[PDB]
């Protein structure tokens, strides 16, 4: 019983981050068997943002412009590349808490634990979801850079997300491992800002799920509705539409409360267009939309294990 | 910028969890050099806890008849006492990975980061505020029990939280590491009832301070109160009395944005008397008061250092 918005345990992550240092830019690197990723931002000063020419920039420093220290001990880099915008050193000593990973572009909707970090130590550990508009809602301060998001599944650690920038807003971009960012934002000084969002709808419906799992269920009717008819309702509201994939993937939360999706939707309806009576779901006066089934599930379903 | 429920690194508590086991009562235990702490009802069946005498049951125990496992490794049991309502094992072996740390017992309106486990494995990480009535609201399935709570300060670890107990209403209720419940409960199946909760007003402020400090300001007013006339308002809404004490922990937030605590306080009777009206604040449409103001301050509190 209980309900919270819990992040993965963040053992295995620590034990990857590291300082890097390319003069006077310092930020957060991962440090996964013997090569570091990191953004390449590093290799910038304050005015070469004005106008990178990171393909350039990267020529003109050589292996000992570069200063990683994981802890306190200085990594020794035996070689430096580019890969979109994430910059890889190679170092002579292979991390030995590395563990078993995968680089996964997610999608919106999706949600990951993000390893807040500063000089190579982690600090805080808290979910996101990626926005509909490739945006995360994180915390961050000055020189977490670098910080990474990711999930785990089994032993094995999924990094999707590396920090790089806060937008006006004050909403935070990145990229994957790959180095190519979510939404169309870009490693230099030049105007950007985040565009439209919009609520994720399948998300709301598992957290309405997890609410009555826990108890909560006076927002329940006896009424049900059709796909269309519940899309129509969600275009009033700036919700995205409803797919048949989005009620399969909530088959198993369906399947532990006995209501049927298209019930859900019907009770989902009635909150969007009479409000929340002044009462509290889960602890919030506000329809929540950043779990997914599946963090509902983990959370959730063991009582029916 | 941005604000965030966020939870302490996880890393250095995850390397102490073990697998307690006691027939076929299991729970988790924390591995700190040769002793393993736990609760001692893993020494009851479900029958015990109709009427335990946790004295006499113990004699029946023999070291052999605990099985300890840390990972999928046997560790030893050599002796068996209790301390208040936890059992201490003492192992043949010190745990390589007992980081520094401490045993401390908090003050309600505190707050600390949960590892909830399951068979000594750890499953995910969130923050907890110790409530007025000494119960916390957690997310605690079965298998939970054992689980701790903690604070890292520099790289020490103060663990303050240990996790026993489900009440009817659906909170949770444990121990400090010495085995004292915070508040009136106890380890044995028999009616017992958290007193009403209040919100915590010193942490709702601290709240209000970090979303104004994130350029949510459409609060803000320019009428004052006292702190005698703020306190009146305040028992009328189960909101608990706000005391120079408080006043003076909410100084380094007051500096930051200059506003004094006492116009923030008559914000804060504003918003309690009629309400906020389709307004949000840091994207909550309640007044939140699960930070502290030392939690704000090191989120926020950067941009001056
Ligand atoms: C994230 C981090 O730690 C590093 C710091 C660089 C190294 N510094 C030192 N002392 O060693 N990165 C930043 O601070 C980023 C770098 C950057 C710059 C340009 C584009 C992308 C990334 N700076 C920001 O994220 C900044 C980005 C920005 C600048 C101009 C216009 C739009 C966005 N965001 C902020 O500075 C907060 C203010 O928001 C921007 C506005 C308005
Ligand atoms: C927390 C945990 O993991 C373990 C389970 C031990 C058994 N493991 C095995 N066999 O492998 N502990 C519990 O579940 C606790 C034990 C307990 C019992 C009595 C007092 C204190 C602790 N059980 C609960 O927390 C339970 C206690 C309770 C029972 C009846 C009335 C009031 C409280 N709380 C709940 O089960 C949640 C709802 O219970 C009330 C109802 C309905």
């Amino acid at each position: 019983s209980g309900f919270r918005k819990m992040a993965f345990p963040s053992g295995k992550v620590e034990g990857c981050m590291v300082q890097v240092t390319c003069g006077t830019t310092t930020l957060n690197g991962l440090w996964l068997d013997d090569v570091v990723y990191c953004p390449r931002h590093v290799i910038c000063t304050s005015e070469d943002m004005l106008n990178p020419n990171y393909e350039d920039l990267l020529i003109r420093k050589s292996n000992h412009n570069f200063l990683v220290q994981a802890g306190n001990v200085q990594l020794r880099v035996i070689g430096h590349s580019m890969q979109n915008c994430v910059l890889k050193l190679k170092v002579d000593t292979a991390n030995p808490k590395t563990p078993k990973y995968k680089f996964v572009r997610i999608q919106p909707g999706q949600t990951f634990s993000v390893l807040a970090c500063y000089n190579g130590s982690p600090s805080g550990v808290y979910q996101c979801a990626m926005r509909p508009n490739f945006t995360i809602k994180g915390s961050f301060l000055n020189g977490s850079c670098g910080s990474v998001g990711f999930n785990i599944d089994y032993d094995c650690v999924s990094f999707c997300y590396m920090h790089h920038m806060e937008l006006p807003t004050g909403v935070h971009a990145g990229t994957d491992l790959e180095g190519n960012f979510y939404g169309p934002f870009v490693d230099r000084q030049t105007a950007q800002a985040a565009g439209t969002d919009t609520t994720i709808t399948v998300n709301v419906l598992a957290w309405l799920y997890a609410a009555v799992i826990n108890g909560d269920r006076w927002f329940l009717n006896r009424f049900t509705t059709t796909l269309n008819d519940f899309n129509l309702v969600a275009m009033k509201y700036n919700y995205e539409p409803l797919t048949q994939d989005h009620v399969d993937i909530l088959g198993p939360l369906s399947a532990q409360t006995g209501i049927a999706v298209l019930d859900m939707c019907a009770s989902l309806k009635e909150l969007l267009q009479n409000g929340m009576n002044g009462r509290t779901i889960l602890g919030s006066a506000l329809l929540e939309d950043e779990f997914t089934p599946f963090d509902v599930v983990r959370q959730c379903s063991g009582v029916t294990f």
